C-alpha cells in the first residue's frame, strides 16, 4: 500500500531501525524489492531519480511503481531521490511520487535553506513530505537545528562519518555526532551512503537514530553478479536470476537495518 | 498512440508489407523496441503472454505498456499472444491489451472452433479483435478447413503453420491466401531467412510475430557488457532491442508505414 | 461495459431493432439511463455534445460517464454528438468517448465529404467509428422545392468517406428504403420527437438501427421537479432520476432493444 | 489541486479564518462549489457522505470529484464526512478521498476512542488525515480523547445542533487541544456568531443543508423553464450560497 515516509520514519526513530530506501529503475529491480519487503514483513523505499533517467522512461516506468506500491501488502514509499530542481519534483509528484527529497546541499547554506523552503512551501499544501540536505566536515548539530526549523524539512541527510558514495579507507562514523545531531534536531535523520561501514558500526548508527539508509550502489551490483553468471543462459533465465539478486540483497538490508517484521 | 490492429493488418495486406509482432517483457526490451517503431515512423505491435508471467508481473508492467502505446507518436497495438483461456484474455482486456489472440489450436477443428467463436462473440461486441490460429507451431494449416474456420468463427486474423515454428512450405500459404480473406499471422518468425521472411510478405502474410530474436539481440549485448555497471549494461539491452527491432521493422516493409 | 457502436448498430439492423441515443449532461440523467438499460437488458448509448458545455464540465462529467459504462453490466456506448470539428472530436476520444459523430452535413456535398472523410482517416486507425450525416442536396427546381437525403448521393458519400453509419434526413418511408437499399452501413435518425410510435416502428422495420432522442429526459426531469418543487433537494432529485429512468425505459422498449443485450 | 486539509486547517487556525466544507453530491453541487471557491481564491472541502449513496452513485462520481479537484486552480480537499465503519471510510479512500472523518460520537466516552483510534491507527501509515467528534464538550475529555485516539482534528458541541453558542466552552477546549476545531450543524447560527465562534478557533464549519436551501430555491423561480435553465440556475445559486459561506468564515482570498 503507498506508505506516509513521515509515519515510518518516525515509528523508525522510536523503534531504533531504519527504513531501506532503494534505487530501482527497471522491472526486476522493482520486483526485487517488493518481493523482499513482503518476505521480510517490512516498510520500504522505492526510489528513482535524474541519474536513471538516461536508462528509463521515468514517465512511464513509474506507473509500474506506482502500482506495485499499492498492490503490495506491506507499506511502499515512492520517492524521489536528489531532487535538482522544483519542475523535476514537481514532475515526480505528479507522476505519483508521494515523498520527494530536495538536494540543495551544494550551495551555500542561506541558499540551501531557500531552496529547501521553496520546495517544503509548495508541496506541504498538498501534503508531500520533503527530505532536505546539509553537509571530514560533519553536520553541526546548531547549523542542523536551524536549517530544519528555517526550512520545515520533514527530514535531514547528515554527514556523520560516512561517506556518500565511495571510499578510500573504512569510513569512521562519529557517534558522538549522531547523538548531538539527534539531539538537535526535530526530525529524523538520513544517511545517504553507508557503503564501507561495519554491520556493528551501522548498527550503532541505528541505534543512535538513524532512521532511513540509502542503498546507493549494492543493488547493481548484486544483479551484475547474476548477470556475469548467467551469460550463457535464456534471456528470461537471465532476467529471473537477475530479480533473485536483488531480493537477496535487498533482503540482507532490511534485516540488517532492522525493519524486518515491523510491518505488521 | 493505442492502434486498431485491424486498420493496420488491413493497411500491411493492400500495401504488400507485414506489421512487426514483438513480445516484450521488461523495461528495457518495450523502451528498444517504441524506440525503433518511433524512427522507423512505422506501426508496431507489442506483445506479452503467459510465457512471462513468471518473469514480470504483467498486472503492474501492463501499465507501462499502456503508457508508452498512449504516448507514442506511431501507432502501437497492445497484444495478449497466445491466449489459451477466456480468463486470461479477458485479463488482458482489463489490464488494457486492445488486441486479443485466442489460440484454441491445440484442439481438434470442432473444439478449435467453438472456443475460438466464444471468445469472438465475448470480444466483438467491446471493440475487441480476436487473433486466432489453426495448425499448431507440428501440424500444417488445410486451407479448405481455413475458409470453414474462418467463416464460422468470426476471427479477425489467422496464425498460419507453414513450416514456420516457436521445411518452410510458401504452397500452404500460398493455397491458404486464396481459402480465406483475413489478415494472415506468422508465428516462430525468428530464424527464418530474410529472403524467405519477403517471399511469405509477398503471398499474404501481414504480421510477423518475433520473440526469439529480441532475447537473443539482448544476450548479445549482455555477454559484450558482462564485466561493466549494471546501469551501462542496461543500457546496451536497451540498444540492442532497438537496433534488432529496427532491421526487423525495416526487412518487413513497415517502415514510414505510419505516416 | 464498454461497447462498440459498429457491432450493436449491425445488430440492431440485423434483428430489426434500433439503439437508443441518449445525451446525458449531469448525474442524475447519467443514472437513470444506465438504470433503464440495466433494467431493460438493452444495450445504450450515452451522448454528449456541444450544446452541454455551458451547463456541464465535459471534461470532468466524461470520467463519471466513463467509469459508469465500464462497471455497466450491460453494453455502454459512449459518444461525442454532432461534432463540429477536429479539435472538439479530438477532445471527447482523449476524455473516453468511444464513438464519434462528425456533422459536417451544414456543408456542401464535396465538402462535407473532405470533412467527414478527415476525421475516418485520423480516428479508424485509432479503432474509433465516425458517424456522419448527409441531408437534402437538392436536384429539384426551386418552384417544385415549395410545391429528403438522395439514396445515390449516400452511397457516394459512404463510399468515398468510409464513415461507419448514416444520419438520414427522412415518416417518408420511401427515402428511408431507398437509402437502405443503397448504402452499406447502418442508419441513424436525428429530430424523431413526434413521430408517431408506429411510424417509429416501421422506420426501424425498414432500416433505422439507431434513434437519437432530444428533450424526452429533459421534459420527463422537469414532471418530477414540478411534482417535488416543496420537497427537500435529496428527494427531488431522486424523483429526476426516477422520472429519467422511466422515459428512458419506454424509448427502449418503443426501439424494441430490451433483451438484446443478452 | 488536491489539498492536505492538516495544512489548510492548521492555517485556518493561525489566521483566524475557517475553512467552509461542503456536502456535494451531484454535477451542479460540484460545479457551483468549485465555482465559488476558484472566484473567492479560497481553501475548499468538498464532501461525500452515506446519506448520499442511495442519490448517487459514490463510486462513479468521486471520479467527478477527484478531476475537479485535481484541476483547480485553488487548494480542494475530498473528504468523506461522518464515516460510520472502517469499511465505508477505507472505500471512500479507495475512491481518492483524501480526509476521513470517523464519528463514533453516538457512542460512549471510552468506545469513541477505541473507534476512532482504529481508523486514526490504520489510516496514518496511509498518509489519511482523521477527523472524529467528541459530544456540551469538556476540555478534558477533548485533551484526554485527541491525545488517546491521535486524531487530527475535533468536531465540537458547544450549543450547536434560535441557537445559543456557548463561547466559553469554544475557548476552553481550544486551550487543551493540539488539534484544530470543527462545527457541524452551524444552520440557525448569526453571522455575528459564527466570526465569534472562528475568532476564538474554530477552523472548519460544515454546510448542512444550506446548498440544498439554495438550489431549491433556484428550483421554485424555474419550475415551468425548461430542464437545462433550471440547472444552470441550480449551479448558480449554489456558487451564490456557497461564496456567501467562504466569505463569511474569511477563507477568501487565503488560497493565495
Ligand atoms: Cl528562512
Ligand atoms: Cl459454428
Ligand atoms: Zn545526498
Ligand atoms: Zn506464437
Ligand atoms: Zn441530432
Ligand atoms: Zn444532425
Ligand atoms: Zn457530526
Amino acid at each position: 500500500m503507498l506508505a506516509d515516509i513521515r509515519y515510518w520514519e518516525n515509528d523508525a526513530t522510536n523503534k531504533h531501525y531504519a527504513i531501506a530506501h532503494f534505487n530501482v529503475w527497471n522491472a526486476e529491480m522493482l520486483m526485487g524489492v517488493i518481493d523482499a519487503a513482503e518476505e521480510a514483513k517490512s516498510p520500504v523505499i522505492i526510489s528513482f531519480g535524474t541519474g536513471f533517467v538516461g536508462n528509463t522512461s521515468f514517465e512511464d516506468f513509474s506507473h509500474m511503481m506506482v502500482s506495485m506500491a499499492q498492490k503490495a501488502t506491506v507499506p511502499v514509499i515512492t520517492h524521489w531521490d536528489h531532487g535538482r530542481s522544483m519542475e523535476i519534483i514537481h514532475n515526480a509528484w505528479t507522476h505519483g511520487m508521494n515523498s520527494l527529497m530536495r538536494d540543495a546541499s551544494a550551495f551555500d547554506f542561506e541558499e540551501n535553506i531557500r531552496l529547501t523552503k521553496e520546495a517544503v512551501d509548495f508541496f506541504h499544501p498538498l501534503g508531500i513530505p520533503v527530505e532536505a540536505e546539509l553537509g571530514y566536515h560533519y553536520t553541526d548539530p546548531d547549523q542542523a537545528a536551524e536549517f530544519v526549523e528555517r526550512t520545515g524539512c520533514d527530514s535531514l541527510a547528515v554527514a556523520i562519518g560516512n561517506q556518500h558514495g565511495v571510499y578510500t579507507s573504512e569510513p569512521q562514523l562519529n557517534f558522538e555526532v549522531v547523538k548531538r545531531v539527534r539531539d538537535a534536531v526535530s526530525v529524523p535523520l538520513v544517511l545517504h551512503g553507508a557503503s564501507g561501514i561495519s554491520d556493528a558500526d551501522i548498527k550503532t548508527a541505528i541505534s543512535l537514530g538513524i532512521a532511513k539508509i540509502n542503498i546507493h550502489t549494492e543493488l547493481c551490483q548484486a544483479a551484475m553478479v547474476a548477470v556475469k553468471e548467467n551469460q550463457d543462459q535464456p534471456f528470461l533465465h537471465l532476467e529471473r536470476e537477475v530479480r533473485k539478486a536483488v531480493k537477496e540483497r535487498a533482503l540482507e538490508k532490511i534485516k540488517l537495518f532492522g525493519s524486518d517484521g515491523k510491518a505488521e
